[PDB]
């Protein structure tokens, strides 16, 4: 579906952003 | 410090994007 | 419903981001 | 200016999330 | 129309994340 | 260092989010 493809892409963006956020936390703490 | 705050904000933003994706899926399912 | 529940969560994230924004302004100012 | 720039960006994201929440309620209400 | 408002809000979030990326680069290269 | 990598990744996330928003706008338009 059209909106399902948009949502899938958004979910991948969000998972990538969560990883970046964790990496930045660890750099910050260190 | 500031970078740890920024990391938390990126995590909040990722959470919002994931929820927006689920909202789009529910809209499609309607 | 499902979309209204997401809307509430997004409003809470928005408040969290505004709190972090003020924390960053405080760090910059001080 | 870096931290203040990020704070301003987070505030704009917060506004955008409130806009999305409002749109979701409008969709939900039909 | 509400879905278009959601898309416009996502565009604003993307611009704001670009500004956050730019600010973090400035901190990194400082 | 790491923060430069994080900023570049965030810029890539923002570019992708812009494309997602544009696709959603076109869906919303018909």
């Amino acid at each position: 579906g059209a909106l399902e493809e948009i949502a899938q892409a958004l979910e991948e963006i969000a998972k990538a952003l969560k990883k970046i956020a964790w990496a930045l936390k660890k750099i910050a703490q260190g």
